[PDB]
C-alpha cells in the first residue's frame, strides 16, 4: 500500500486514547491512513507528517502520549479543544523533526516544559491560549529556526529572560495577556523583530531601544504594562511601523514630530502621562480623540486646540 503500520496503530492508540471522538470517525482500519483526514504522509518515505487535531468541545482527555509514536511528524496541532487538560506530554521530546507545534486554546497546564530547544527544526512554537504556569524557560532563546513564538494568554510570572534577545533570525514574539514583571531586557536593542506582543502584563521601565531606524519592526502592542520612561528619547522609528499600541502605561514627555512620516493604521497611547502638542501631519489627525485621552496636557487636533493660559 502505502500507509507504514507503525504509523497506522499509533493513530489507532490516540483514537482510543480520546474516547473515539467523532473527528477521527475517518480513520476506519478499511482505508489507507494517508486517506484519513487530519492527517498527511509524505510523499517519497510514506510516512504520517502531520496530525490537525482541532475545533471540538466535547473531546475530553489529555494529549495522547502515543503522538510521540510519529516519528516523522513534521506539524502537530491541539487547538480549540477547552476539555483537553493536564500537562503538555515529555513524549513530544523525541518528535526531532516538528517544524510546527501548536497546542492552543486548550486546558493544558503545568510548566511549560524544558526540551523544546532539542526540537532544532521549529518555526512555529505556539502554547497560546492555555493555563501554563511558571517562568519562561530561557533556553528557548536557543532555537536556531524559529519565526514566531506565541506564549500569549496563559498564566507566565516572573521576568522576560535576558537571553530572549537573543533568538538567532529575531522571531516574532508574542508573551501579551501574563503575568511578567521587571523590565525589558535591553538585549531587545540589537534583536530586530518585526512584531512584538507584551500587552497585559505587569511590565515596566523604558522599551526606547526597540524603535530606530533600521529595524524592520511593523507592530508593536505593549498596552496595559507600567512602563515609565520620557517617551521624548525616542526621536526616530522603524519606517514601516504600521501599529504601535502603548495606552495604559506611565509614559512621560512628548510625541517625537517623526511620528508623522509613519503610515500608521494604529496608534494608541490613551491613559500615559504625554503632555504638550501632538504634532500635524501623517495619520495623526486621522485617529480621532479616543487615540490621545487621559493623558496630562496634549492637546491640539483632534484634541482641543493647546490652551497655555488655562
Ligand atoms: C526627555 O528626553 C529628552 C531627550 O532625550 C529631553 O530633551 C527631555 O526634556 C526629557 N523630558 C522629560 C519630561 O524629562
Ligand atoms: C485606544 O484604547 C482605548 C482603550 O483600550 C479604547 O477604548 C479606544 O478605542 C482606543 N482608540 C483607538 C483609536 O484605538
Amino acid at each position: 500500500q502505502r500507509c507504514n503500520n507503525n504509523d497506522k496503530q499509533a493513530l489507532l492508540q490516540i483514537k482510543t486514547a480520546l474516547k473515539n471522538p467523532t473527528i477521527t470517525d475517518s480513520w476506519v482500519s478499511d482505508d489507507d491512513c494517508c486517506g484519513w483526514d487530519l492527517v498527511e504522509c509524505d510523499e517519497t518515505s510514506n510516512r504520517i507528517i502531520s496530525l490537525i487535531i482541532q475545533d471540538d468541545e466535547a473531546l475530553t482527555g489529555q494529549i495522547p502520549p502515543q503522538v510521540g509514536d510519529l516519528p516523522y511528524l513534521q506539524a502537530l496541532w491541539f487547538r480549540k479543544l477547552p476539555n483537553l487538560f493536564g500537562k503538555i506530554p515529555e513524549e513530544i521530546s523525541a518528535l526531532k523533526d516538528l517544524k510546527s507545534l501548536r497546542l492552543s486554546s486548550t486546558s493544558l497546564s503545568g510548566p511549560v516544559p524544558l526540551f523544546f530547544p532539542q526540537l532544532t527544526k521549529l518555526t512555529c512554537l505556539d502554547l497560546s491560549f492555555n493555563k501554563l504556569l511558571g517562568v519562561i524557560p530561557p533556553q528557548l532563546s536557543t532555537l536556531p529556526n524559529l519565526k514566531a513564538l506565541h506564549l500569549e494568554r496563559n498564566e507566565l510570572t516572573g521576568e522576560i529572560p535576558d537571553i530572549f534577545g537573543n533568538f538567532a533570525g529575531s522571531p516574532d514574539i508574542y508573551l501579551s495577556h501574563n503575568q511578567l514583571t521587571g523590565f525589558v531586557p535591553k538585549t531587545f536593542a540589537r534583536a530586530d523583530p518585526i512584531r512584538l506582543d507584551f500587552s497585559g502584563n505587569r511590565l515596566e521601565g523604558d522599551i526606547s531601544f526597540l524603535f530606530g531606524p533600521k529595524k524592520r519592526l511593523e507592530m508593536l502592542d505593549f498596552s496595559g504594562n507600567v512602563l515609565s520612561f520620557n517617551f521624548s528619547r525616542v526621536q526616530e522609528f522603524p519606517p514601516s511601523l504600521t501599529y504601535l499600541d502603548l495606552n495604559h502605561n506611565q509614559i512621560s514627555g512628548s510625541l517625537s514630530s517623526e511620528l508623522a512620516k509613519l503610515d500608521l493604521q494604529t496608534f494608541n497611547v490613551s491613559d500615559n502621562n504625554l503632555c504638550g502638542k501632538i504634532p500635524t501631519g501623517g495619520n495623526l489627525q486621522r485617529f480621532d480623540r479616543t487615540a490621545y485621552l487621559h493623558n496630562s496636557c496634549l492637546c491640539g487636533a483632534p484634541l482641543p486646540e493647546c490652551a497655555a493660559a488655562a
